[PDB]
């Protein structure tokens, strides 16, 4: 009847859909999530196409999403905050590492606040499962920094903020496939502007993979 997916963070319900491909994520306080989906297919369809699961459909407070890890034989899954937290500050200052596949071997805690030292080893951490191939690794590093950068420079453009959204970095064990793409508009806001503090959440990643795949 009903499967548990499993997530990497968040505290949302999100089971597998009836069908393939599907996951149904529930939008527990109001349907902002939705309203903004479809404000951004109105108003920035590129953007929602390039970096965003689609959505199939609206199931009375169900939202049927694209299942981003469906293609993958062995999935890799990091769920990195880039948007404002409610009330905190970042555990990573521009960001936080909500959580990543296998971050209990490495006593990750999703509460401490880190050090540059600490965040870059848990980015290593996560990358462990992709074997000891070094340049098949940063060829997944390099996909990316490409598909961050396109994001970073086309953020400029945007006048939301993007609270709370995080970005899923997936990745197969065997490094042949990756992506990474923008989930969670629950809180996310009109504004006049765009959104300076989620631009220096993408580029200080795109600094820390960049030192990730030229350190030798
Ligand atoms: O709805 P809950 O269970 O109170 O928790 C949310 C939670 O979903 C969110 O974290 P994440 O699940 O996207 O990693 C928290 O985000 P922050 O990391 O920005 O704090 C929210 O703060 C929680 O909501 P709230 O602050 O209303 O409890
Ligand atoms: N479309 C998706 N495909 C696969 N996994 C997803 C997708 N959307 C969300 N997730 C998973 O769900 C978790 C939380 O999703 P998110 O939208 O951030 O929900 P929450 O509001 O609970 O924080 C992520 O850490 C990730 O593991
Ligand atoms: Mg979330």
């Amino acid at each position: 009847s009903i499967r548990i997916f499993p997530r990497i963070a968040g505290r949302s319900y999100i089971i597998y859909g009836q069908t393939s491909g599907i996951i149904c994520k529930r939008m527990e306080k109001s349907d902002n999530e939705f309203v903004i989906y479809n404000y951004i297919s109105e108003h920035y369809d590129k953007f929602l196409k390039k970096y965003v699961p689609k959505l199939y459909g609206k199931n009375n407070d169900m939202l049927l999403l694209e299942d981003l890890t469906y293609n993958y034989n062995n999935p890799n899954v990091m769920d990195v905050k880039i948007g404002a937290r409610k009330r905190k500050s970042h555990t990573s200052g521009f960001f936080s590492i909500r959580g990543y596949t296998n971050s209990h071997d490495y006593k990750f805690d999703p509460d401490e606040y880190l050090t540059s030292e600490s965040t870059i080893n848990h980015i290593k951490n996560f990358m462990e499962a992709g074997g000891e191939n070094r340049d098949k690794t940063k060829q997944v590093l390099l996909k990316w920094i490409m598909k961050l950068s396109e994001l970073a420079n086309d953020l400029f453009e945007i006048n939301l903020k993007f609270d709370g959204v995080s970005l899923i970095f997936i990745y197969d064990d065997d490094c042949s496939k990756c992506d990474v793409n923008v989930v969670d508009f629950s809180r996310v806001k009109l504004i006049d502007t765009n959104d300076q503090m989620t631009i220096s959440a993408v580029t200080n990643l795109i600094k820390i993979l960049s030192e990730l795949a030229d350190n030798p």
